């Protein structure tokens, strides 16, 4: 199975969560967005859960699991617009 | 000249500042630490400025500019101990 990292729109501090994505573990794209809503929404992020998935630079939206690329990052959003913030990842070798 | 990135001890959110390091621009190691104190200290970070420089995983201290390696990251500290936090960098291609 394919691993990809998901971020939440406009959150500069949250470092993403890695998902193993396959048909075995998500029977539909909307089952994936429901799971991303649970793992990514909180009191301050995603007021309507995950409804849109963008590429890391917000150039386009992802509409199916097959568009998801192994090892890339994606930004989950409640909104039909991309927040062009500095998304971040760890550099400390003790943690990655 | 050599570029390296400097972080501040225990700050998970600050993404580092890139320095061009050479003998032309810093006549001594302590001139560099004085410059790092100015660029990195604030009301919440480095209560005694930059007195120690650690490798990104806190395995050892850097004592001279010649130990600094092109393209690596370093953690500046007021204290003789390393804070093993998740230091971070940008992944958004729109910003790097």
């Amino acid at each position: 199975a394919k691993k990809v990292r998901f971020y939440r729109n406009g959150d500069r501090y949250f470092k993403g969560i890695v998902y193993a994505v396959s048909s075995d573990r998500f029977r539909s794209f909307d089952a994936l967005l429901a799971d991303l809503t649970r793992s990514l929404s909180d009191n301050i992020n995603l007021p309507q859960g995950v409804r849109y998935i963008y590429t890391i630079d917000g150039s386009r939206k992802i509409g199916s699991m097959d568009e998801l690329e192994e090892g890339e990052s994606y930004v989950c959003s409640s909104d039909n617009f991309f927040d062009d913030v500095e998304y971040t990842k760890n550099v400390n070798p003790n943690w990655s």
